[PDB]
């Protein structure tokens, strides 16, 4: 029998650790889930169903239910794109678009771009962990409280918009090299902004954010370490790639993407590899010395990509190459993607050129829109 999962969402605040992900993997592998006689007594199984995108739980004795029955494949978007409020727009206005590029890659690699700027608050993939993180906290943190984090730009914008929509104040910390939209748009959205010209990277800033958190008592939502980030992408980004691949008729052979906190690409690789373990994940390594906004090198400390049972391949990409790929996609598709999106197209093209990849459909997650990076666009034009 089926029950509405929204009833059982306290397992989100009681289950800890990654061991529940075994259940998520097996349900996705087998395409079905066993009924729970006492759902309240299996909180790991319930969390696993939420995390893969079920809206209903299987309840009863000996029965089982398919992904489709559990609502993994439910259509959420009203055909007419009308929404009673901004958060309902964020929630129901999904999947984000998956668009075949006209770009031709060597060796039968067909390229599809998943456009994460179609998120309403930061015009970036960072809306999704902001919403899930503030939502989970809205259960236990009193309204009016301050929330804060370190960001490269995007997550701090999404944080400021989302915290305000739920009744919280926000503070964002940024390094001096961050884009101007990152330092300015949070103030527009009513958040306090702290810029460190000394900080060379966003993780550099984490000790200061932690220290100020002890002194002032604000909630440090810590997108680097908060599992709600990874879980937002499992039930959003990754489940969409799966559902979009199936209903789209793609022969999905891999996904490509870039790593900041590593939340969205871990989710993508973990989720799809549960369904089919030969699916590649090609991941961008910014070249040592180079700064590509929003992203960073693996060895510098990433939670999910490291701890989860995920296969991936790295590719080194310089900022110059990322920008040449922004240029090619624009001229080829008329879409203007951000530097980290060009970096992932470039990483996929490298692997294609080397003969490493099966022919088929590859999805590239494009984190944001190039319109936000005019100085780098001007440099690339040269
Ligand atoms: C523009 C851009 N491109 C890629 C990413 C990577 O997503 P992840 O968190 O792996 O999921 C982001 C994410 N931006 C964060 C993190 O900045 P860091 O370099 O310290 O991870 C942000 O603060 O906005 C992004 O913005």
């Amino acid at each position: 029998a089926l029950a509405d999962i929204s009833g059982y969402l306290d397992v989100l605040d009681s289950v800890r650790g990654f061991s529940y992900l075994e259940n998520a993997r097996e349900v996705l592998r087998s395409g079905e889930a066993r009924c729970l006689g006492n759902p309240r007594s299996e909180p790991e199984y319930v969390k696993a169903l939420y995390v893969i995108g079920a809206s209903r739980i299987p309840v009863g004795d000996g029965c089982s239910h398919t992904l489709e029955e559990l609502g993994v494949f439910d259509i959420s978007v009203p055909g007419e794109m009308v929404f009673p409020s901004p958060l309902d727009f964020f929630e129901r206005g999904k999947p984000t678009p998956l668009v075949r590029s006209r770009l031709q890659l060597p060796n039968g690699v067909r390229v599809w771009l998943k456009l994460e700027w179609y998120n309403p608050f930061s015009l970036s993939v960072a809306d999704r962990p902001a919403v899930e993180i503030i939502s989970r906290l809205s259960r236990r943190v009193e309204k009016g409280s301050l929330v804060a984090d370190a960001t490269s730009s995007n997550f701090g914008v999404a944080l400021s918009a989302v915290a305000r929509l739920y009744g919280y104040r926000a503070r964002v910390y940024l390094p001096g090299a961050a884009e101007e939209f990152g330092k300015l748009l949070p103030r527009l959205l009513g958040a306090q902004v702290i810029v460190d010209p000394e900080a060379p990277s966003t993780v550099h800033l984490l000790p200061r954010v932690m220290k100020d958190s002890k002194n002032e008592g604000f909630v440090h939502v810590n997108q680097f370490y908060n599992d709600a980030n990874f879980e937002a992408h499992m039930r959003g980004t990754a489940r969409e790639i799966f559902v979009q691949s199936r209903r789209g008729g793609l022969a999905l052979r891999g996904v490509a993407g870039s790593l900041g906190t590593s939340g969205h690409m871990s989710a993508a690789a973990f989720y799809l590899q549960s369904v089919d373990p030969s699916i590649r994940a090609v991941l961008v390594q910014p070249a040592q010395g180079d700064s590509i906004p929003g992203i960073r090198r693996v060895e510098t400390g990433m939670l999910w990509i490291n701890m989860l049972d995920i296969s991936y391949t790295l590719a080194e990409v310089t900022l110059e190459e990322a920008m040449e790929a922004v240029v090619e996609v624009a001229r080829s598709d008329g879409l203007v993607i951000g530097p980290s999106g060009g970096a992932a197209v470039k990483a996929l093209a490298k692997k294609a050129a080397e003969g490493d990849l099966e022919p088929g459909d590859y999805v590239v997650v494009v984190p944001d829109t190039g319109f936000k990076y005019l100085s780098l666009v001007q440099n690339a034009l040269e």
